[PDB]
Formats: structure tokens, sequence, C-alpha cells
């Protein structure tokens, strides 16, 4: 009980802030994993030797892709800490250690490809599950982990409230699926406007929780221009090999997949803030006050894709 995790002075200040970068030696991210848990949770919540073995699995059965990556994964969680952290009073002691797993599951076995691609494929996982495709998928890749000899973090709970982390888990995770992300946050405006919002509320702490999964799962809109420049690099990476995919099967993909209009990606950024991102951290910032530098950071970000356009940069 008494094996805290320190990290050097800058990391250890830094990682506080919304923007953080985790950085480029992927040996350091499962300490920082444990390090948010450990302040996120308390240093009891888990048993150290049990995480490292679930972190470790978690980051086998992540793959090499360009943006869906553990790279991701951790950033995710990291967001998902910072809200937490700035929002500390407003969630239990089952949801700060569920969320933060979810983060960093919520993408396991992630190949690059799309929900709308596994359909026109046929692959076998749209046969199983036809909405949330991957999601179920990343779901169940985290049940499978956690039923692996010496993984199960959450041995310590009761059957009734290993049941609930599994639920919050689960719901989550199935909430990173961007097509459900829309409705979600449509009725949380219409509850946040006419004040029906009421956190006691367990079907509405559901939609709040998969709004904070969207904007943990998008963060990289909300980093500094130079981080978030890069990471776009990486997430068109993975658009442009989808699209690929699609000219094999005989379909024309949309532009945003086709490598031949690269030159169309600055306004295809100014689509996406106006249309995505910018209504997810404005509705979240209305519901969670403290998450505002995210909003702010998604602004400045939007406002350096205009500069992009004007040939400014
Ligand atoms: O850019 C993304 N999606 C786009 C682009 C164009 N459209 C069409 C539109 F505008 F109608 F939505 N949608 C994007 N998508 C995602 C996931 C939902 C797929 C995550 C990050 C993303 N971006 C990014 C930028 N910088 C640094 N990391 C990630
Ligand atoms: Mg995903
Ligand atoms: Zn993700």
């Amino acid at each position: 009980g008494l094996m805290q995790f320190t990290l050097p002075v800058r990391l250890c200040k830094e990682i506080e802030l919304f923007h953080f970068d985790i950085g480029p030696f992927e040996n350091m991210w499962p300490g920082i994993f444990v390090y948010m848990v450990h302040r996120s949770c308390g240093t009891s919540c888990f048993e150290l030797e049990k995480l490292c073995r679930f972190i470790m699995s978690v980051k086998k059965n992540y793959r090499r892709v360009p943006y869906h990556n553990w790279k991701h994964a951790v950033t995710v969680a990291h967001c998902m800490y910072a809200i937490l952290q700035n929002n500390h009073t407003l969630f239990t002691d089952l949801e700060r250690k569920g969320l933060l797993i979810a983060c960093l599951c919520h993408d396991l076995d992630h190949r690059g490809f799309s929900n709308s691609y596994l359909q026109k494929f046929d692959h076998p996982l749209a046969a199983l599950y036809s909405t949330s495709t991957m999601e179920q998928h990343h779901f169940s890749q985290t049940v499978s982990i956690l039923q692996l000899e010496g993984h199960n973090i959450f041995s310590t709970l009761s059957s009734s409230e290993y049941e609930q982390v599994l639920e919050i888990i689960r719901k989550a995770i199935i909430a990173t699926d961007l097509a459900l992300y829309f409705g979600n946050r449509k009725q949380l405006e219409e509850m946040y406007q006419t004040g029906s919002l009421n956190l006691n509320n367990q079907s509405h702490r559901d939609r709040v929780i998969g709004l904070m999964m969207t904007a943990c799962d998008l963060c990289s809109v909300t980093k500094l221009w130079p981080v978030t420049k890069l990471t776009a690099n990486d997430i068109y990476a993975e658009f442009w090999a989808e699209g690929d995919e699609m000219k094999k099967l005989g379909i024309q993909p949309i532009p945003m997949m086709d490598r031949d209009k690269k030159d169309e990606v600055p306004q295809g950024q100014l689509g996406f803030y106006n249309a995505v991102a910018i209504p997810c951290y404005t509705t979240l910032t209305q519901i969670l006050p403290p998450t505002e530098p995210l909003l702010k950071a998604c602004r400045d970000n939007l406002s350096q894709w205009e500069k992009v356009i004007r040939g400014e940069e």
C-alpha cells in the first residue's frame, strides 16, 4: 500500500492540464496510467501487480495502426483523468475506477476501419452486432482480458459492484460510437436548457458519461496546435487506407477517405470542428463548467485550420 508512483517535475505539473501530451517514450505510458489511477481513485483501489498485468495485456491487444493505437488509448484515459480531477465531487469511487479502464480499453483490437467498412466488406463482426460493431468488439475484448488468470483488477468488489462497474464500462465503450454521439448531445442540450438535467437520475448520468467519452476520444482536437496538426496526419493515414480498401470493393469512397483529395483536408477539418468537436465541447462545458479549457483549446485549433485555408500557414 506504500508504493507511490512519482513523475519527473515537468510531467507531474503538466499531467494535470487537459492539453498534456504523454510523449514519445512508450515505456513511460503505463507508469503514467498507474499514476493517474492512483491520484484519481486512491493508491488502494487496485492491487498494483494485477493492474500492471492488466495494462500490458491491454497494450498487447492494441495494433500497430497510425491513430487507433496504444498511445491514443492512454491519451483518451489522460483526458478522462483531467475531467475527473476538475469535477472531483461529481463521481462515485466506482465510476472513477470504471471510466479510466473504459478509456484505456475503448479501442482494443482496432484495425483502423470504420463500422461502415466492416458492413460493406461483410466482416463477421457485422453479423454478430449490426450497430456499434467495433465498439461491441472493443467491450468483449475488455471482458476477455478481465477473465485471464491474474487479470481481475475488480476481484475485491462484491458480485453486485463488479456488475455495476462492467455496466459503466460497457455503456462508456459503446458511447465512443460517434453515430450515437449526435442524438446523445442533442438530448443533453435539451435537458440542460429546460433545466430537467438531474445527475441523480441514473439514465441522465449515463448520457453525461457518454458525452465525456466522446470528449475524451476526440481530445486530440483540444491539444496545442503542433500536436493537433501531427495527430491529424495520423488519423488521415487510416482514413486514406480505408478509402483504398473501399476502391478495392468497387465503391468510390467519400472525399474525406480519398487520398487523391489530400487538398480538401483543411476544409474537411473546418467541417469536423463545426459539426462535431465544437458542439461536443460546448455542451460538455455547459454540463461540467470546469471542462472549459477543452472548448477553448478546440476553438484555437478551428482558428488554426482557418489560417491554413487562407494560406497564412
Ligand atoms: O477529422 C476527423 N473526422 C472527420 C474529418 C472529416 N469529417 C467529415 C465531417 F466533417 F462531416 F464530420 N470527419 C476525426 N475523426 C475522429 C473519429 C470520429 C472518427 C477522431 C478525430 C478526428 N480528427 C482529428 C484531428 N486532429 C487530431 N486528431 C484527430
Ligand atoms: Mg473507437
Ligand atoms: Zn478512440
